[PDB]
């Protein structure tokens, strides 16, 4: 007895499973296109103009998400918001026989992802002499990657950090430099194991005494976090970021459906045993 009920609660449980596995491909969709809206506003071609634009469109597909999260229903219940939990499907004839079915919540707010920043400890100074500036990159689990800028001596402060920055981000070790006017600051990707900083510091010698000093160095790169609705691309630096959290939310996406897809084959062995029942 309770045979033909358990199977098909089992059946719903599938459906439910299906639903919310639909729901959450269009998700990684949208992520993908947001990802590439990011990668796009990241050139340094784009006027300020143009990025605020692409960034426009980011917020069209945040709400996108938001969309997904606040609508995808099964029965009468929301899936995605936070509110759904773990649902007990009742898959046997005796009580309390249940197969788990937990969605977590799948929006713009709960996807995040984690990355670390730093700020140069001084401004950059005017290059009043020509030679070469040394950086150090301190690689988190490595040694470090030494690059180096040639100063022509006429440089301002403002072209002295464009400098020293793009040798930093020309050596693709994790970690972005970013100007603003004379200051620098820095985003590095998280380490392997996601505890610590991929880079744990930036020096820099003045070896050729051009004047550019060594300020723009930091020894401290500080965890940050930011969910996918704090995403922002009308900037470089917030470009990058985003591709950072954006890549964390997409993991966080795929691990909810590879437990949905592992649910539905728990589902289909329970059918298969009942029928054989």
């Amino acid at each position: 007895n309770g045979l033909n009920v358990a199977t098909k609660n089992a059946n719903d449980g599938i459906s439910l499973a299906q639903t919310a596995e639909g729901a959450l491909q269009q998700s990684t969709n949208i992520l993908q296109r947001m990802r590439d809206l990011s990668l796009q506003s990241a050139n340094g071609s784009n006027s300020d103009s143009e990025r605020t634009a692409l960034n426009g469109e980011v917020k069209q597909l945040q709400k996108e998400l938001d969309r997904i999260s606040n609508t995808t229903t099964f029965g009468g219940r929301k899936l995605l918001d936070g509110s759904f939990g773990v649902a007990s499907f009742q898959v046997g004839s005796a009580a309390n026989e249940i197969i788990s079915v937990g969605i977590d919540e799948m929006s713009a707010e709960s996807l995040n992802g984690t990355y670390f920043k730093a700020d140069g400890g001084g401004a950059v100074t005017a290059a009043t002499a020509s030679g070469t500036v040394d950086i150090a990159i301190d690689i988190t689990g490595g040694s470090a990657v030494n690059v180096k800028v040639d100063m022509k001596g006429n440089e301002t402060a403002e072209q002295a950090a464009a400098k020293i920055a793009a040798a930093v981000n020309d050596a693709n070790v994790g970690i972005g430099a970013f100007t603003d006017g004379a200051q620098i600051s820095y985003v590095s990707k998280a380490s392997a194991d996601g505890t610590t900083s991929a880079v744990s510091g930036v020096a820099i010698t003045d070896t050729g005494s051009t004047g550019a000093g060594t300020a723009a160095g930091t020894t401290t790169f500080t965890e940050a976090n930011d969910t996918v609705a704090k995403i922002d691309i009308s900037t470089a630096k917030g470009a990058q970021s985003a591709v950072l959290v954006i890549d964390e939310a997409i993991k966080q996406i795929d691990a909810q459906r590879a437990d949905l897809g592992a649910v539905q084959n728990r589902f289909d062995n329970t059918i298969n045993n009942l029928k054989n029942i």
